[PDB]
C-alpha cells in the first residue's frame, strides 16, 4: 500500500568510494577517519600548533573530481559548479544505473528531492551578481545556487518531473526522503530521487576540541561508551531511488528495502543545546514514524541511533527511543554508524539509513565500533536495546525484519524513518539457453575498457547472477553513449572471455571490421532497428548483425529483444568516471 | 474537505509597508519603483556612468530595521542575523497577530514552511566556521543558515511543530504554500505559517540593461505591452497563516480566501531561456492545480500572471494558460502585479497570490498598470483573458469567484495555485450589551500608547466591527506582554473615550492608581485567575478588579470569560515595532 521501495542506491563516505565498499567496511568494523601530520594540513595556520587541535577528519576522496563530458557540461561550467553540485549530479547518474533505469526511456514523472549545505557554496566562490540578465549570468546562477542542485539533475539526466531542494541542517537526508514519499503517496510522481550531499570546505582539515562539546578529544567517536568525548566531522553523499512497492514488484525491480513510515518535527520552544535530544519531542517523532507505517514497536529489532558519542547525548536519545517503544517491545539491536565515519552533516542521517537498508538486504547486523566500556548510566539491561558489539546474522524472534533510523541536527530538527526488509524473491523459471546481446557504452574508448574491467570483476564476485538478467539490465537500463561495445554470447564464461583483454576477440568485433552494417536486413520501428522474426532474435548470426549495427551508431529496439522473457533488473557496476579535478581560480 | 483557509496575512513590498497599504496601492494603480540620482547610489562605481545603467529598483523600506526586544533577541544576535532572517521573523509575528492567535496559547502543532534566497546570506557576511562547536558558534550558525529561517520562528514565537525551508528561485512562495498544504491535508500539523522573503543586497542599486533580456530599458515594467522591455528587481516579504477550511469555519476564524489546489513541476530537459514559459510543462502545472482543487476552468475569472513585461515571455505564458483553460472556458480577467512593483524574486509569486487573495476578499479587481499598447501577437480576443485596464467590481456570470496565480523561475521551476473566495458570512446573533474587558500589551509604555492610537484610528476605519469581536480578539489573540493596559467598557463609544488622550480616564486605570488588586477574590485555574461565579463575570466591579490584577502582571484565564458567547476573530492592528537599524561591522 503506502510502502515505498528503494530500488537503487548510491553513496560515498569516509573510506568508501561506493556502497559495496561502504558495506564491506561496516561488516569488518573498520574506521574511515583519517589522521594527518602537521605538514599535510595546509590551512588553519593559526590553529595547527594548538594543543587542542585534532588532525582528524572523515575525508571524501575525489571531492573535486568530475567528468563533465558525460553530462554535456563544459570545462568552464564544471569549475563554476560547487563540489556539492558535481558530487550530487554524479550520484544521481549512479542511482539510475544501479536501479537499471535508462533516463532516456523512463516514461513517467521523476521527482528529485535533495538536501544541501548552503555554507559550502558560500565558501567555494562568490555568489552570482544579478546586475544584468545575460545567459552567462544564468549559467553562473545554476552553478552556485542551492536551488539548482535538484534542477541540474532533471536537466542533465534528461528527466521530466519536479525538483525540490530543502535545507534542514543535519537532518537533510531524512527531510528529503520524507518529502519524496509524500510526493509518491499523493501520486504526483512515479519515482523519486532522494538524498543529500555534504562537502566540507576546507576539506583537508582538523578541528578544535573544546571541553564539554560535541567534537572528540582524540579523533575517535565512541558511541554509547562511558569515555566517549564526541564525534568527528565528515563529508559524503547518499542518494536513493524510490518507487511505490506494489509497482516495484510488478515491474520486477531490484529492491534493497522498503520505507514503511517517516516523521519530522522540531524541538521548537522546548529547545536544547546542540546534539541533545529532547525526550518528549524526539519520541513523538519516533512514535509518529511507526504509526505512519502501521508498525508496532514489538516488530522493530534494529535501531540506528544518532549517537554522537557523548554520554549525556546518548542517554537522552536512548531514553527518547525507550519512551516511544514502551515496555512490551522486547529486545532490539542498537548501534551508531558515526563510530565508523564521524558526523556527516547533511547526510549523517543517510549514512545510518543506508546502513540499515543493507542490513535488511543482507539479513546481517554490522557491529558498532570503538566500544570498550558500556555507559552504565544508560541502564541497558532495563531497556529494549542491546549494543551490537559483534557482527551477527539477523534472525529476529519477531518474524519480520524492521529497522528505525533517527537523525538529529541543530535548530531543533528531528526526523525518524522506519524500514522493512524487501519481499522474498519469487521462484524463478529456469534460464533459457540462447544467444544474448550484451552492450557497454561510454564517451571514449578508455572508459569502455574500464567498464569491461569493472564487469569482469563483478562477474567473479556475483557468481549467482543470471545471464538473462545481466543482458536485460545492460540493454534496457543504460544510456546509449557515443563510444560503444557489444558482444553475442550464450554463457557466463564466454561473456567473461569477450570482456577480457582488449575486448576485440568477440564475434561482433570481427563483423564490424569486415563490413559496414546493411540496414536492409532490419525492419525500422519507432524505437529503432529490429530483426525480422522471433527465430532471428535467437540466431547467433542475426544477433551479431544487429549488435554490430548498434556499435556503428544505429538505433536498436532492445524492448522487442526481451519481450518474450520476464527478466529482472539487477545491480551492476556504475559508470567509471574519469577523475579530472576542477576548481575555481578566480574568486 | 481538502480546502485550506488563509486566516492571517502579512506582507511588505515596494511602496507598501503593510498589506492595507499594499492593497490600497493596487486599487489606485500606483507604481512603487524608485528612481535615484547618480550620487544616491554608493555602489557599482564601475557601472554608474555606463549608458546602459538604469537607476531603478524596487526598494524594501526598513530592510535593515528590527526590534529584538520583542523577540528576546540580543543586539549582537540581531546584527548577526541576515536581513532575511529578521524580516521574515517580524512578518511571522505579524501574521499570527493578524489571525488573532497567541502562540503562547496555541494548543496544536504549527508548521513553518518558508523560502529564502541564499545569495542574500552569502553577501551579508561570511558563513559560520565549524572548526569548533561552542555555543557562540551555534548562535552564529542559527543567524546565517537558510535552514533556520523557519526554525527561528518556532523558537522565538514559542510554537511547537515542524520547520521546513525550501529554495526554489523565483517560485519560492508557491513551493512553501504547496508543501504547507501537504502537511495540513496529511494531518501532520493543525495550522501552518507559509511564506517567503527576498532582500536584495546591495539594496540601493540599479541594474544593467542588455538587449533582449529580462531587465527593462527605462526602469518601467509594462506587462502585456507591445513596447515592453522587461521588469525591475524588487525586494519584499509575504507570509500567510493556513488552516483546514472546516476547522477554520468551526473555530469562527477570519478567512481571507481558501486554497483549493496547488501544483509544482520543472521544465527539466524541455528547458527554455530565463523567463520563457515552456507551453506543455507550464500548462500541465496549471491544469494539475485546478484538478487538485476540483475546480473547472470555466469557473476561474481571474488569472494573475507572472508577466515580466517582455513580449515573448508574455506570449508564451498566455499561450500556456490557454492550453490549461481550454476553448470552452469563457472569459477571465488577466493581470500582472509586476508592473506595479517589479520582480520580487523568491516572493514574486507571493505578491501575486496576496493580490488575488485580497481581490477575492473585497470582491474587486485591481488594474494592471503601464499598459498603453496591447501586444498584438498574443491576440487577446482569441483567448479567454481580458487585460484588466480599469478597477472594477468582481461580479462573475459563473456565480463563484476563483483565481489562479502562476510563478515562473530560473532552473525550470513552475508553480500554480488556485484560490476561492471565502465562505459567505453567517448570520450573527444580536450583540449583548454587557461590560467587557479589553486588553493591550507591549514591552514599554510608549509602544502601548502607539497601540491605543492605532486602535482608535482603526475604529474610525471599520465602523461595522462588533465590540464583542474586538474584545474576544484582543483578549484571546494577542500575547500578554510586560507593559499592560486594560479597560472595562460596554459600547464602542466607551472604548473610543478610554483610548483617547493618555488612556488613564478609564475605570481600570483609576483603580490601579488607588489600590492593588485583592487576589483572594479570584479562583486559580490551570489557565490563570478566574471569577468565582457566573454572576460575577457580568458585574462591572468584579470585571474591573480582574483587569487591574492583569495590569499588575497576573495571568488571567480569558477563555472562561468568553465561554458563553460564540464570537469571531477579526483583523486588528499589528504590534508597533520600534525599528532600530542593525548591520554587521566585521565581515
Ligand atoms: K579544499
Ligand atoms: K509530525
Amino acid at each position: 500500500p503506502g510502502d515505498v521501495a528503494i530500488i537503487g542506491a548510491s553513496c560515498r563516505f569516509p573510506g568508501a568510494r561506493n556502497k559495496e565498499q561502504y558495506w564491506d567496511n561496516l561488516l569488518h568494523g573498520r574506521e574511515g577517519v583519517t589522521f594527518y601530520a602537521k605538514d599535510e594540513i595546509e590551512v588553519d595556520e593559526t590553529l595547527i600548533n594548538s594543543p587542542a587541535y585534532v588532525r582528524a577528519t572523515g575525508a571524501l576522496d575525489g571531492y573535486d573530481e568530475f567528468d563533465p563530458a558525460v553530462f554535456g557540461v563544459s570545462d568552464r561550467m564544471a569549475a563554476a559548479m560547487t563540489p556539492e553540485h558535481r558530487v550530487f549530479l554524479e550520484a544521481s547518474w549512479e542511482v539510475m544505473e544501479d536501479a537499471s533505469y535508462d533516463p532516456e526511456r523512463v516514461r513517467g514523472e521523476v521527482g528529485v528531492y535533495a538536501s544541501t549545505n548552503p555554507q559550502s557554496a558560500a565558501l567555494y566562490s562568490s555568489p552570482p551578481d544579478w546586475v544584468s540578465a545575460g545567459p552567462e549570468v544564468m549559467d553562473r546562477s545554476n552553478a552556485w545556487l542551492p536551488d539548482t542542485i535538484t534542477s541540474n539533475v532533471l536537466y542533465y539526466l534528461g528527466l521530466t518531473g519536479e525538483a525540490v531542494t530543502v535545507t534542514a541542517v543535519c537532518s537533510g537526508f531524512h527531510y528529503a526522503v520524507h518529502l519524496a514519499c509524500q510526493s509518491l503517496l499523493l501520486g504526483q510522481t512515479d519515482m523519486a530521487i532522494a538524498g543529500g550531499v555534504m562537502v566540507r570546505l576546507p576539506q583537508r582539515r582538523g578541528y578544535l576540541w573544546e571541553e564539554g562539546r560535541i567534537l572528540s578529544r582524540d579523533g575517535h567517536c565512541r558511541p554509547f561508551d562511558a569515555n566517549g568525548t564526541g564525534s568527528v566531522l565528515a563529508s559524503g553523499v547518499a542518494v536513493v531511488l524510490l518507487k511505490p512497492l506494489p509497482q516495484a514488484v510488478a515491474d520486477r525491480d531490484h529492491i534493497y528495502a522498503t520505507v514503511k513510515g517517516t516523521a519530522i518535527n522540531n524541538n521548537g520552544i522546548s529547545a536544547m543545546a546542540y546534539g541533545l535530544a529532547q525526550p518528549e519531542r524526539l519520541s513523538a517523532c519516533i512514535a509518529g514514524a511507526m504509526q505512519a507505517g502501521d508498525v508496532a514497536p514489538e516488530t522493530v529489532s534494529m535501531y540506528e541511533a544518532n549517537g554522537f558519542g557523548m554520554p549525556i547525548t546518548d542517554s537522552l536519545e536512548v531514553h527518547a527511543a525507550h519512551l516511544a517503544f514502551g515496555k512490551q517491545s522486547g529486545t532490539c539491536s542498537i548501534g551508531a554508524v558515526k563510530g565508523n565515519i564521524g558526523h556527516a552533516g547533511v547526510v549523517a542521517g543517510g549514512s545510518g539509513a543506508v546502513k540499515a537498508a543493507f542490513a535488511l538486504y543482507h539479513r546481517s547486523l554490522p557491529p558498532t565500533i570503538n566500544l570498550t566500556e558500556l555507559n552504565e548510566e544508560i541502564d541497558f539491561p532495563r531497556t529494549p536495546f542491546v549494543p551490537q558489539l559483534e557482527p551477527a546474522a539477523w534472525q529476529p524472534e519477531c518474524g519480520i525484519r524492521r529497522a528505525g533510523i533517527t537523525a538529529l541536527g541543530g535548530g531543533g530538527y528531528n526526523a525518524h524513518l522506519v524500514l522493512e526488509e524487501p519481499p522474498r524473491p519469487v521462484e524463478r523459471e529456469p534460464e533459457n539457453r540462447r544467444p544474448r546481446i550484451v552492450t557497454l557504452s561510454a564517451l571514449d574508448d578508455a572508459a569502455v575498457s574500464r567498464q569491461r574491467a569493472a564487469l569482469s570483476s563483478w562477474l567473479a564476485e556475483h557468481s549467482d547472477a543470471r545471464l538473462d538478467d545481466i543482458a536485460y539490465s545492460l540493454n534496457l537500463g543504460r544510456k546509449a553513449l557515443p563510444s560503444r561495445w557489444a558482444a553475442v554470447i550464450s554463457t557466463r564464461d564466454e561473456l567473461l572471455e569477450v570482456l577480457s583483454g582488449d575486448g576485440k576477440s568477440g564475434r561482433v568485433s570481427r563483423f564490424g571490421q569486415e563490413r559496414r552494417a546493411d540496414l536492409a536486413r532490419f525492419r525500422r520501428t519507432e524505437d529503432g532497428l529490429a530483426l525480422g522474426s522471433g527465430d532471428e532474435m535467437r540466431d547467433v548470426q542475426a544477433l551479431t548483425e544487429l549488435a554490430a549495427a548498434w556499435v556503428q551508431g544505429e538505433r536498436v529496439n532492445f524492448e522487442v529483444l526481451h519481450a518474450d522473457e520476464r527478466s529482472h533488473r539487477i545491480s551492476l557496476p556504475n559508470y567509471p568516471f574519469a577523475r579530472r579535478r576542477f576548481w575555481r581560480t578566480d574568486w
